[PDB]
């Protein structure tokens, strides 16, 4: 029987729609508002697709060859929108800065941010755990990462939380512009007053040939990190928290053994992937997956949330099991575009989710599951609000 796709019942719980697709319709054209897209839902296909060089990040493949004689490769100089060789250079340059130790140095501050939020939350409801906890953490973390001055945090938080869908892309189009101007100004200041944070680190990146990020490249990279790192992490927190609130057995296991948190975070990423579909790829030529040919010039979405529950990859994929091993999940992508922030996202997930459940052992949903309202956003598995009762702080 025909499950709604990206409409009606899908938004509250897409997983049965995904399971029916994997089984009976694994390469499926679906009509979306701005354009039709092809959806690949099987694990092996999604994984193959991520390394398929015929699947490009360049939108100009939607144009006939003689009509590309006008258009730029990219709307903004953003690495995620590029193929090699241009991607390879930008990835190389940002990877000089985004280091293992840099990500870890942030851990005490992530803990601080999370503890401060938890302390200001009331015991008796209702509280929206999204607006009040989940929404707040990742941008304050990005602020720490980048070296946004403390005076500017609240302002920067205001402007970026606009990007996380509230009103139409008119004042968001202007929020982008203000963020762009602000960061461009900041990069200026960092050049003469260097510090230990990411923006000044990126400015000085100078490879073996003298190559470096241009002023425009720097600003687009900064904006990318913000956009890639905010909403995604927010929904990791929300979805991971929900997973524990809806599985008392798994929450018990975490409570008894807090060190399971790292394993739990991988399992929440698998079980209810916050980036539900990868950003759109474009067919540079015809491709065939599961006997279905997608013609050249089409838009293709890799179903990460579907692939992560594919029984041909993970046995008992509909069971939540925090002791399980993550190995092979596609929630952070695969191949050349693999999430640049995956270590930080994982760190923020474990801190945010682990400290929450430590501080509030009696945390509970304040509505039924059938009353939860999900964002209607193609690429996102994200709660718009999560009503909860926090309960007493642990002694
Ligand atoms: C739970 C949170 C996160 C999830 C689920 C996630 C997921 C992903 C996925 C699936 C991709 C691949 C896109 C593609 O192949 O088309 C990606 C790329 C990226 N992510 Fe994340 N991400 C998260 C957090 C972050 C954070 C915190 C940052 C930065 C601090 C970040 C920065 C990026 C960047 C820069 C790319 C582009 C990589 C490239 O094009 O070479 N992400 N992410």
């Amino acid at each position: 029987e025909q499950h709604d796709l990206f409409s009606g019942t899908f938004w509250q719980n897409p997983h049965p729609a995904y399971a029916a697709l994997r089984a009976e319709d694994p390469v499926r054209k679906l009509a979306l508002p701005d354009g039709p897209v092809w959806l690949l839902t099987r694990y092996a296909d999604v994984r193959e697709a991520f390394v398929d060089p015929r699947l490009s990040k360049d939108w100009r493949h939607t144009l006939p060859e003689d009509q590309r004689a006008d258009m730029p490769a990219t709307p903004t100089p953003m690495m995620i929108l590029m193929d090699p060789p241009d991607h390879t250079r930008l990835r190389k340059l940002v990877g000089r800065s985004v280091t293992v130790r840099r990500m870890n140095e942030l851990e005490p501050r992530i803990t601080e941010i999370a503890d401060g939020l938890l302390a200001g939350l009331p015991t008796d409801g209702p509280v929206d755990l999204m607006r009040e906890y989940a929404f707040q953490i990742p941008v304050q973390v990005i602020c720490e990462l980048l070296g946004v001055p403390a005076e500017d945090r609240d302002d920067f938080s205001a402007w970026s939380s606009v990007l996380v869908d509230d009103s139409p892309a008119d004042d968001k189009n202007a929020a982008m512009g203000k963020l762009h101007g602000y960061l461009s100004d900041l990069l200026e200041r960092k050049r003469t007053e260097p510090d230990d944070a990411l923006l000044s680190s990126l400015l000085a990146v100078s490879d073996e040939d003298g190559d470096r990020l241009s002023q425009e490249e720097l600003v687009a990279m900064a904006m990318l990190l913000l956009i890639a790192g905010h909403e995604t992490t927010v929904n990791l927190i929300g979805n991971g928290v929900l997973a524990l609130l809806t599985h008392p057995d798994q929450r018990k296991l975490l409570a008894e053994d807090p060190s399971l948190i790292s394993s739990a975070v991988e399992e929440f990423l698998r079980f209810d992937s916050p980036v539900s579909q990868a950003p759109i790829r474009f067919t540079a030529e015809d491709v065939t997956y599961s006997g279905v040919t997608i013609p050249a010039g089409e838009m293709v979405m890799l179903g990460l949330a579907a692939a992560n529950r594919d029984a041909d990859w993970m046995p008992e994929p509909d069971r939540l099991d925090i002791t399980r091993d993550a190995s092979g999940g596609v929630f952070f992508g695969h191949g050349i575009h693999f999430c640049l922030g995956a270590q930080l996202a994982r760190l923020e997930g474990r801190v945010a989710i682990g400290r929450l459940f430590a501080d509030r052992p009696e945390l509970a949903l304040a509505v039924g599951l059938d009353e939860l309202v999900y964002r209607e956003s193609t690429l996102v598995r994200g709660l718009s609000r999560m009503p909860v009762t926090m309960g007493p702080r642990s002694a």
